[PDB]
């Protein structure tokens, strides 16, 4: 199934934050209405916050997360969870190797903000 | 029901990160086996990271998040989500006021690292 | 924080299914726009499906689960999770006693159908 | 990433329930210590419960859900969620066609029981 794609409410500010846990340099791209709105990169095996940014979901609400390492796309897993019918998290893990820890880049999207 | 309390695998490193979305200054405490292991403070209405750290779950694996604003305890909501039977997120939202957006301090715990 | 209340897309068919794990008779009421639309009762310590139904979320999309044991409300816990940005689960657990297993009545809501 | 595989606590009872939403007949197999422990089959486009059982998670606690329709393996999506650090849901969706609704068979695993 497709992973790393979330439909947010339209024209809504959200946070996006990326953590690294791999010997490979991670590149995280965040697309809004199918175009790149943000790019984060770094290399850590201790969960460094390689990027964090506030974006707007735009008229479609479509947000997509992609991850690559040395130009090779990582395998993604994802889901969304809502607490008390109000607080949203869209969660992404990624695997760039063979050990299947799926933490090589971890991305958290959250809304509402403010 | 209790919220903000999680049982991690014993002797396991995990990341804990907090964001703020309120006019009030957020105080986030993270307790491991009932001892304070991290404290974050800050203010933002734009999802700023007010703290991030790597901790160890110790012999008990018990992790608890508490949030307060100028001495007043915030009401908490929480859940844990596991992706591909491997990647763990423990998620906390908090309310410091009347609007019940539950984003005033937002805490994300993730493991495994490395 | 409020639990057992979910906003569905308007005018959408959803499944609702209740399970029992207690010596006490569980009464599960499912409200749509604040009026009872389905009621199930039963006693089981083996996860019996004490009822299942298809309902329509109506114009408001407001769906609420209530659980009691002979008129005494149970303590509820809940969350919503979305898989591949399509498949929705609204989840409820409840506690009717002192052991805090929170499984005494369990309710699963799922959409879309068909 | 692998989907429909969950590590439960060992030697622990869990409930498994399957729903159908497709013109294709769904067959769901539930495997415990890598052997089929339950098989459910049925056809519904209205969320009919096509089977439910209580099983023991065995030595490893590894539980696997597999879904097929007319002999063809369906594409799976899954996640686990834990409420108040106690109540566990393992959730499976599946796709047997081209519309990506992932509800064609829906499987819910829950524990603890009793
Ligand atoms: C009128 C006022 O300053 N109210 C704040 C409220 O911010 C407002 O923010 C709340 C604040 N209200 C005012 C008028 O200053 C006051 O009621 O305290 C709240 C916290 O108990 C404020 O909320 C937070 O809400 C604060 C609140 C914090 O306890 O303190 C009041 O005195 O901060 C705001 C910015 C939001 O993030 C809230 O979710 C958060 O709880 O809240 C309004 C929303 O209800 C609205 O955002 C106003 O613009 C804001 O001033
Ligand atoms: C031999 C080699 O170069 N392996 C890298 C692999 O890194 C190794 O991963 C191991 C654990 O699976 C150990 O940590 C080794 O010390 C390490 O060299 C690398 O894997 C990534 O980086 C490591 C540190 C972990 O975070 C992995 O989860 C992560 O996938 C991969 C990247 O594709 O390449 C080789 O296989
Ligand atoms: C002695 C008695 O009748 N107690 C009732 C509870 O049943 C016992 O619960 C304990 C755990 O607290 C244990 O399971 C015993 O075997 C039960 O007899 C009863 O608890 C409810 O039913 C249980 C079977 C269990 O599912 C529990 O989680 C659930 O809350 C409570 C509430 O109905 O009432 C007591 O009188
Ligand atoms: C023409 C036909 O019968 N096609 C079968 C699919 O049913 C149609 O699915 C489409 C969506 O792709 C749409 O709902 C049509 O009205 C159906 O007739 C069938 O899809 C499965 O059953 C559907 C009713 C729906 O639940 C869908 O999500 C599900 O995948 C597939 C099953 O492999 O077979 C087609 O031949
Ligand atoms: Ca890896
Ligand atoms: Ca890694
Ligand atoms: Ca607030
Ligand atoms: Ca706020
Ligand atoms: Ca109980
Ligand atoms: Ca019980
Ligand atoms: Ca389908
Ligand atoms: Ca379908």
């Amino acid at each position: 199934a497709t992973q790393g794609v979330f439909t947010l409410p339209a024209n809504t500010r959200f946070g996006v934050t990326a953590f690294a846990n791999s010997s490979g340099t991670q590149t995280v791209n965040v697309l809004v209405n199918n175009e790149t709105a943000a790019t984060f990169s770094g290399q850590s095996t201790n969960n460094a916050v390689i990027g964090t940014q506030v974006l707007n979901s735009g008229s479609s609400g479509k947000v997509q997360v992609q991850v690559s390492v040395n130009g090779r796309p990582s395998d993604l897993v994802s889901a969304q969870v809502i607490l008390t019918n109000e607080l949203n998290f869209a969660l992404v893990g990624s695997e760039d190797g063979t050990d299947n820890d799926y933490n090589d880049a971890v991305v958290v999207i959250n809304w509402p903000l403010g």
